[PDB]
Order: structure tokens, then sequence, then C-alpha cells
């Protein structure tokens, strides 16, 4: 519909993520990338799944049910993957500093998650409780026309210390973003359909390089 335009990154950054940040330690943004764009993203992460190249959960960490793979974003029949990473990117880019007393320099490649339905979830965890340098965590679901109700897979987050807790639903170009750290543990609710995510840690300068040293 010709009646919406995206708002610039700079825009979404300052005008939403950073307050949302600071204040709540959530922010859910929707509509990231687009209806194409994310269909694309969909297809490419079909094709991962169906050419086997998911390594199963509970072999990398019971816990979960869910499986994995790690994608750069230059890998052939992985550039949209790519270019959600790098859109991830820039709305960093235009938050870093402001981010709490964070100083963003990096991130991990991209955590490509599927819960193959059946009732699999994922426990309470903290993503980072260990302080090993990754303090934003940051998620894009690409699940069409996605329906709890009777699919499940919410994403539970239980803010310490806060008297509310937060239901995101792994809603089509839905972009989440969260504390790594003990701020945010959280659950993966069990999932009655093919469920897909796609996840970015990124880095703070400070903790990332206490963590190499100590
Ligand atoms: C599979 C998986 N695993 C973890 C825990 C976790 C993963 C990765 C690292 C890590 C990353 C880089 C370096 C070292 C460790 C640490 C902890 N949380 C989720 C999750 O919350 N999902 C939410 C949702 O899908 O809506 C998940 O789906
Ligand atoms: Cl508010
Ligand atoms: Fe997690």
């Amino acid at each position: 519909h010709h009646h919406h335009h995206h708002l610039p990154a700079l825009k979404l950054a300052l005008e939403y993520i950073v307050p949302c940040m600071n204040k709540h330690g959530i922010c859910v943004v929707d509509d990231f990338l687009g209806k194409e764009t994310g269909q694309q993203i969909g297809d490419e992460v079909r094709a991962l799944h169906d050419t086997g190249k998911f390594t199963d959960g509970q072999l990398v960490s019971d816990i979960r049910g869910d499986k994995i793979t790690w994608i750069e974003g230059k890998e052939p029949g992985c550039e949209t993957i790519g270019l959600l990473m790098s859109s991830m990117d820039d709305l960093i880019r235009h938050c870093n500093g402001k981010l709490g007393s964070y100083k963003i320099n990096g991130r991990t490649k991209a955590m490509v998650a599927c819960y193959p339905g059946n009732g699999t979830g994922y426990v309470r965890h903290v993503d980072n409780p260990n302080g090993d340098g990754r303090c934003v965590t940051c998620i894009y679901y690409l699940n069409k026309d996605w329906d709890a109700k009777v699919s499940g897979g919410i994403l539970r987050i239980f803010p310490e210390g806060k008297a509310q807790f937060a239901d995101i639903e792994p809603k089509f170009d839905r972009l989440l973003f969260f504390w790594s750290d003990r701020r945010n543990p959280h659950e993966v609710q069990p999932a009655y359909a093919t469920r897909y995510a796609i996840t970015v840690w990124y880095f703070d300068a400070d903790e990332r390089a206490r963590a190499k040293v100590k």
C-alpha cells in the first residue's frame, strides 16, 4: 500500500529503538523489510532446511528440540539473509553510544533457528549469563501468517525485576531487540508448526575484550 513509507534507520533508531531499549530493555519492530524481502528470506531459510544444513540443537548444548545453522551472509543462496544482517547493522550503527553505556564494535554471524513443530520449544534461559561480550540480541522472524492461538511458539520474556512480562509472536517480518544478559530470561513456548527465526548478537567492545583476556 503506497500510503506507507519506510522510516530511515536513523529515525527508527533514535525515535524508537534507543528510548524503547533504555526504558524496557525490549523493542519490537514490525514490517522491517517488507513482504517481498521477507518472503525471499523465507525461501532461503526453507532451502537451508530442505538441503539439510541444520544441526540438532540438543547437540550444540534436555534444553531444546530446535536445530540451527550459522550464516555469514555472503554464501550462495543466502544473499537476502545477508541484506537482513546489513539492515540490522545499520540500525545498531545509528544506536551505538546511546544503548546504555555500551560500545558496539562487532557481532556474531546469524544463527538461523528452526523449531520443527511437534511441540518443540526452548526452556527459560539467559543468552549471555557469563559476560561473554554479547550485549544485544537481535531476532528476525519470517513465519508467514503465524497464528499463535493454534501454532503457539510465543517468545515469552521475563525482564528482571519488572512487574510485567512480554509475549512476542514470531510474526512475519518482525524484528526484535533485547538485552542479552540476565536482565532478560526468556523461553520459547511449544511450537505446533514449523517456526523459523534468525538471530545475531552484538558485542560490547569492553566486555568482549575482557572476555577474551580473562
Ligand atoms: C537456539 C536458541 N538458543 C538460545 C540460547 C543461546 C543461543 C546462542 C548463544 C551463543 C551465541 C553466540 C556465541 C555463543 C553463544 C547463547 C545462547 N536462545 C534462543 C531463543 O531465545 N530463541 C528465541 C526465538 O526464537 O524467538 C534460541 O532459539
Ligand atoms: Cl512508554
Ligand atoms: Fe535465547
